[PDB]
């Protein structure tokens, strides 16, 4: 479906987790909702991250120029992808709520897109006192009407990590998608119109 | 069925336990208890739990005024939702039953219903005896007549981390209520007719 | 059946393990065995698990009287319920076998019936070598003609804290019931004549 | 089937692994062994286990008057039933074997039926290589034509302690025998064709 | 199946996952890399693996020039096999990449066929932080077209001892192959039709 | 068949990892090796698994004198069965392979059957580094044609202690055999016209 057509599917303010494993080739979603976006893209890159998603389009001969323009918040790493506009410091495996609006300020387009790179990487490095404030991190975000997230997230890597906070997760976002081999499940919605629908917006 | 009925389910001095997952969108059902309810409200916010569930169902698009409106204690947490008339720290991931007492002395409008908030949270970051401290608080409240009580946990939170303490939580509470996608199970309760039954109060 | 045909199932010097879950309502059978029964009741009592049975059957409408009224032996706990007729502090998780025995000299009008209540909480809560230390004061007291003991235990709570502790357990007691949603089931048994078999005396 | 039936599966020399669960009532099969016995029977006595036997037989309402005969040796525990003719320390978790002979060098009447009981407790208790030096203990005595050991052990308490051990004791005995409901399966034994087949000996 | 189909699969700069057990004879298909490449070898042999592969094959009766004569980058290790051009030493179980660009700068033949062999040894060697590294250092070089690498992986060895960190190597890599009794499963691929189907290129 | 014929499914060099339970009984098949065999014996006993394996055989009633005058080098251990060449010391649960190859110089004979016994318990003692330098020590020797090594290892005890290092294992060695019931099931093996066919020796 057109790119547009998808984001009709959530709504501004809305936190989305969207769920993936090592073979869904997670790049392909994100290049998607980045490709002649109609609203402003705003990466958080976690750990270069970006950087990875970047390689793999690029090595899949995709055009990654996209990608390059797009405006990104990196948290940690030494990979700069596209037109880097903050950096922050991850100490206990979070970053600062202070700094990170002070970045954000600079943005006026809104409202954005927002995709959220490694944040699986996050809670790994991480026990569970630490792994409690990514989510925090996460929840403290959900509702502002400036944008949109998207968290890409290793499913695979948190559940077995710590399956608790993979569930803490799922709880405090407001849609959660599940890309499967016949399609993108929604596993949660705002919308009860589309819970437990399988769509295939690539097509 | 009625939010007239679906309380008659339950008796005065009960301790109910509402056992949901991150896919469960358990708000819907807070909501429903506190927009139906023709007894006061009194909220027992666990380290922001109470303002997650707001902040999910405001961008649902609720009407949240009700919401704001209850009373709540809070324990630990920072961002307030509703009208504060306590604050308690969490010391040793529990809390004290004396200042606790000191804080709902200040409540007249007998009896009310109270949705405890966030517990699976403190369970998840203590220790087994820590973890039995917080069981022992729930069970020296069952049977006072002041409130019926709704504990809603993310049932995966605490069976993954300490399935013992979920099932000692499960043996002390009167009534538990889990939350799925047909509908929400009666697993136990006072009157041994109803157990085992699925009621689907919010369609 | 009429309590004292369900005591029939079992021998004076028998020790009984009672099997139940969180949702098993164990209270029930406790208070069938306390009400109108012909022999004497002595509780014992392990950290206030008493006033937990005692209080959901309040809650539940149940006439508590006969509850109050039995002898009871406390081991720690602050929560005074029946007549307690002694004290017992606990250390390394179990109680001074002469300090016990010293109390139950006061005792006449043998056999009697004797719940114990709150097992499972000194074996979640002591360490490896301390379960082994419960499992023994158990073992020393089967056979004493003076009593038949019915050991109260969260299934759950052990199995899934250490499962070796449950198997020692059910090894050194005459008799295992496990209370289900069907009846109760009778694991072991002296009498080959109902091992297997699940009757329902609350009917 | 008969007592001298039964003895005709294992020769002298062997060491025969009697496993069971709680809920087999395990000490049948040993009063069946030392009440049909008409070799003389030499009880190595671990942590109290043989008491703990002889008190469930005794509630049972057996004649105990044969366990009462046997000779025994005691290793650690404080209740002395049998002919106790020797008493060891356990270490760490292990038995000295010169002082084990030094005390087995008394009996002038061989060979005899030698029933171990409560190995499975000294596992529990001790780590890798303290379990190691159990089932080298054990190793140490195959093939000795002055006895035929039977070593009574709760499957699951070793299986959940230390897996890899259960495994090795059950290559360095000669026969290995599990009682089940429907009666003993011959696991393992030193006579082909038998192993996999079930015998109802207590019929 | 084929030959020269074979590496028609994949693109230069990609990183092939190739997923193996101990039963899979995984040898076999290196062997058929290394002998049916018309391009250079070039091999990362970390702890002495090339040197197994090597052994494995010599006795199996194949002609072993062909792996005696590709260039060799030794990572940790002291068994030399083929030609070494490069030595790493192994510290916090990763390698200076700074020091790896220096020894493959003298390479002038580009594109090269670059088998990497025991990243699993690495894995199981270190903590999660460790891990993480190894990770990252196979992501760092993805997509440089300067060779095509297979990293032959044993499966199990990185799932048993850290389930997440095969998640994440699946997720940075662009292609994976599964070898199986049946053939070879393209799990990932950045060609979609692809995806899922089994090839036999050694028939 | 005769231990000739069975011999011939492998070739000298190869490492064959030879799975067993406790309840295998896999003494049988050692006492099928010794007994039957044109070539010479060498035991490898490892923390006094031969003595073990040759008190079973005993009490079984079978003629032990095969298992009293092969040879034998020890690897630790207190219980001296056979004709012991050689005494190797256990240091973290490994032995040195400069002492190894000073012990079997001695040998003439080429090539020799060499069952090694009782691995799995230096696994169980060590953690996943001294495993991993036992796995090194069984590779180390893969492809020397002086032998044809037979591993006999009880695959429990390594799956449950450390499930990696059994995946390590049998990717080292050159063909691997477990034992069953039925038969002996063969895994793996270099010649792909037996693999994964089942096999029973033990029958006249
Ligand atoms: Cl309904
Ligand atoms: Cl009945
Ligand atoms: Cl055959």
């Amino acid at each position: 479906m057109n790119s547009e057509k998808f984001f009709k599917l959530f709504r501004v303010g809305e936190t989305v987790l969207v769920e993936y494993s090592g073979t869904s080739r997670a790049e392909l979603l994100l290049y998607y909702i980045v490709n002649n976006s109609k609203l402003p893209i705003v990466v958080d890159d976690i750990l270069d991250t970006y950087y990875e998603f970047y390689t793999r389009l690029k090595v899949a001969g995709f055009d990654v120029a996209p990608l390059e323009n797009v405006q990104v918040i990196k948290m940690g790493g030494t990979k700069d992808i596209g037109r880097v506009i903050g950096r922050l410091n991850i100490s206990k495996y979070v970053i600062s709520e202070q700094e990170y609006m002070e970045i954000v300020s600079q943005l006026k387009d809104y409202p954005v897109i927002n995709p959220v790179l490694g944040l699986h990487k996050l809670i790994l490095l991480g026990n569970t006192f630490e792994n409690i404030n990514v989510v925090k991190m996460v929840s403290n975000y959900v509702g502002r009407e400036e944008r949109i997230a998207f968290y890409f997230v290793n499913r695979n890597v948190i559940e077995k990590h710590s399956s608790p906070i993979l569930d803490l997760l799922e709880e405090v976002v407001t849609s959660i998608l599940e890309i499967t081999d016949s399609g993108i499940i929604i596993k949660k919605s705002i919308k009860d119109e589309i819970a437990g629908k399988i769509v295939s917006p690539l097509l």
